[PDB]
DNA sequence: GGGGTCCT
DNA sequence: AGGACCC
């Protein structure tokens, strides 16, 4: 059962949202700042030299006409994120989320229908929407191709409906699994879509340069492979299965090797509603017992907001700390579920804290987070 | 340095 | 509770 998956990726998301909010900013170049960095910006300002993830001063010097904006309150982005996800669900119910600006959709069933509904005669021109990866020749006689071309049209449709109705632009990659879909989706940016035919699969993995470029292989797994002298995607393709299992575990080994061939059988998971809420906060110095108290209050303060609105309730709370991450958690008592409600929580959160960190001694940390998970019904 | 997700 | 991964 060959699948058709689509990966959707919004162009410079925060930027887009900001612009869609303050139209005056269409004309102007724009950057979104978190702490003293620039986390993303519209294209009008990537041309003036502004690289994503660059300090806000180099930014200003390199580009003086730059209109900055604060993107530390993730609230407008997160609402837009779900407006997008809901739009896409209205196409097919099975939509997986990846951060705020990515979505996976399984179009296998949807492509099925549209095909059957095709009178033989009209089996052309059929056509393709957007780019075909690596300019590959289409073979209308190959069902696999045909189902991917239909996947391209549904994607073009989704992208139209995102623009109309939400005012957002973005790219789409349509492939036979999530891996290839995500990889081929950025081959043409911004605001364009590419489809990957099967016979160009190998061209696409090898186009990659560092092995960490593949989704799934990350910082910790890369370094492991590096120290094994695995740097190219072909290195990994050709390496000893056995030695890899031995050095990575039989679970991780099998999967990432398949990855390096472009093989990915992981299904698209239906995300549904968020299963957690959390406010992170890292900082220069924190070294008493209070000031964690102040922090935990603020964090709690902001989180509470979102919980009041979500609907369902958290039956578990936890405390996270990256020291000099660790966590402790415990169920949230029956009474307190009455969305005042602060002091009891912070008493628990502190109880948590205390058992984890010795207050009768110095610590200093850099990171405090509070998380609400385990929400019913579930 | 956000927020999140699944696997162990 | 910790360790991976994605953004
Ligand atoms: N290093 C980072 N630090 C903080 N926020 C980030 C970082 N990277 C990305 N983000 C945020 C900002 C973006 O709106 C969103 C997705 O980023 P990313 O996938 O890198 O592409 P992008 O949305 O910045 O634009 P584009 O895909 O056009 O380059 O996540
Ligand atoms: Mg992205
Ligand atoms: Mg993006
Ligand atoms: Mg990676």
């Amino acid at each position: 059962s060959s699948r058709v998956i689509v990966h959707v990726d919004l162009d410079c998301f925060y930027a887009q949202v900001e612009m869609i909010s303050n139209p005056e900013l269409k004309d102007k170049p724009l950057g979104v700042q978190q702490k003293y960095l620039v986390v993303t910006c519209n294209y009008e300002a990537r041309k003036l030299g502004v690289k994503k993830l660059m300090n806000v001063r180099d930014a200003k010097e390199k580009c003086p006409q730059l209109v900055l904006v604060n993107g530390e309150d993730l609230t407008r982005y997160r609402e837009m994120s779900y407006k997008v996800t809901e739009l896409l669900e209205e196409f097919s119910p099975v939509v997986e989320r990846l951060g705020f600006d990515e979505n996976f959709v399984d179009l296998t069933e949807m492509v099925e229908k549209r095909l059957q509904q095709l009178q033989s005669d009209e089996l052309s021109a059929v056509t393709v929407s957007g780019h075909v990866y690596n300019n590959q020749s289409i073979n209308l006689l190959d069902v696999l191709h045909i189902r991917l071309l239909v996947g391209s049209q549904i994607a073009a449709e989704m992208r139209e409906a995102m623009y109309n109705q939400l005012g957002l632009t973005g790219c789409a990659g349509v492939a036979s699994n999530k891996l290839l879909a995500k990889l081929v989706s950025g081959v043409f940016k911004p605001n364009q879509q590419t489809v990957l035919l099967p016979e160009s699969c190998q061209h696409l993995i090898h186009s990659l340069n560092h092995i960490k470029e593949i989704p799934g292989i990350g910082y910790k797994t890369a370094k492991c492979l590096e120290a094994l002298g695995i740097n190219s995607v072909r290195d990994l393709q050709t390496f000893s299965p056995k030695i890899l299992e031995k050095e990575l575990g039989i679970s991780v080994a099998q999967r990432i090797q398949k990855l390096s061939f472009g093989e990915d059988n992981s299904p698209v998971i239906l995300s549904g509603p968020p299963q957690s809420f959390s406010e992170e906060d890292s900082f220069k110095k924190c070294s008493s017992e209070v000031e964690a108290k102040n922090k935990i209050e603020e964090l709690l303060a902001s989180l509470l907001n979102r919980v009041c609105q979500d609907g369902r309730k958290p039956h578990t709370v936890r405390l996270i700390i990256r020291r000099y991450r660790e966590s402790r958690q415990c169920p949230i008592p029956s009474h307190v579920i009455q969305k005042d409600v602060m002091t009891p929580m912070v008493d628990i959160l502190m109880k948590l804290f205390r058992n984890m960190v010795n207050v009768k001694m110095p610590f200093h940390l850099t990171l405090l987070s509070v998380c609400f998970c385990n929400l019913k019904a579930l």
